[PDB]
């Protein structure tokens, strides 16, 4: 699909069976989640964001269904204002910017 | 252009006679640069994200050339850790998410 950006890129994604809403976010690095149960064990990390830095739990092979394409991928979970998409996984589904 | 995110989406901006780099950013809903002077006047505002919360001032119809492309519209000057062009303008210049 083409997204046109006069309102905030929000998509619907699916992890855990869960259905979540996800912001397409071209200037994240990672993908950030808000607080959920994640499977297998986590590593530490260090994110930087507009305010500064944040600790957050990184799971890695998690599988994230995007708008009906599936992606494999690291996913971080911390303390997130909305569920963020970032390249990681945007590269996954092929997405790319256009002007 | 059609940019991959492989890497960062940086491009090069003019911006007051000076030249920058930039992050086209569809998760931002605002334009946040680093430190300068602008002609005019300005409002305080407080923009967050991941990492909490940052002082900014708000100049409005501020011209921007973004690869060639003009726009207009309202620029925050702040301590930005990146200068970071948000939604207000990727959309007067045609910018499109694309999968
Ligand atoms: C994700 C991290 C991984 C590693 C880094 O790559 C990283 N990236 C980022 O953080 C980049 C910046 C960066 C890039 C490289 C290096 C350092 C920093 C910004 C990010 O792309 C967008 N980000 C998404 C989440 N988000 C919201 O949903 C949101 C929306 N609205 C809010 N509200 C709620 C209603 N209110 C009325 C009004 C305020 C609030 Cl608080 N928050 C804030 C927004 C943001 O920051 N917006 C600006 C205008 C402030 C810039």
């Amino acid at each position: 699909p083409q997204i046109t950006l006069w309102q905030r890129p929000l998509v619907t994604i699916k992890i855990g069976g869960q259905l979540k809403e996800a912001l397409l976010d071209t200037g994240a690095d990672d993908t950030v989640l808000e607080e959920m149960s994640l499977p297998g064990r986590w590593k530490p990390k260090m994110i930087g964001g507009i305010g500064g830095f944040i600790k957050v739990r990184q799971y890695d092979q998690i599988l994230i269904e995007i708008c009906g394409h599936k992606a494999i991928g690291t996913v971080l979970v911390g303390p997130t204002p909305v569920n963020i998409i970032g390249r990681n996984l945007l590269t996954q589904i092929g997405c790319t910017l256009n002007f």
